[PDB]
């Protein structure tokens, strides 16, 4: 496991702590979130970012934070502001790029 996958892997233990409803656990199915797949065209959830990780396919901290702002623009896009989702999406976000300076 190298630096790189340490660090991301700490971000991401961090980044979770924040969603304890585990809302951005895993994709977002269409049945959860009626013709999901017909509007996001990239999506991406924690569960699909830490098996980049384990695949060591993020090489910097930027690619990650990408992913990262990916999910939350999605959630933001997806849902009306008066949401749960999309208040916790933005909420975070901000939180998290903070948090990774
Ligand atoms: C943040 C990602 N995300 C997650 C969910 C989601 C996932 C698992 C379980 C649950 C649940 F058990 F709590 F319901 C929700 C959902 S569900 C959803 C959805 N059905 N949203 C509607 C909210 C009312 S609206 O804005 O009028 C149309 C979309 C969007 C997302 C989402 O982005």
């Amino acid at each position: 496991s190298t630096p790189i996958q340490q660090l991301l892997e700490h971000f991401l233990r961090q980044l979770q702590r924040k969603d304890p409803h585990g809302f951005f656990a895993f994709p977002v199915t269409d049945a959860i979130a009626p013709g999901y797949s017909m509007i996001i065209k990239h999506p991406m959830d924690f569960g699909t970012m830490k098996d980049k990780i384990v695949a060591n396919e993020y090489k910097s901290v930027t690619e990650f934070k990408a992913d990262f702002k990916l999910m939350c623009d999605n959630a933001m896009t997806y849902n009306r502001p008066d949401t749960v989702y999309y208040k916790l999406a933005k909420k975070i976000l901000h939180a998290g790029f903070k948090m990774m300076s």
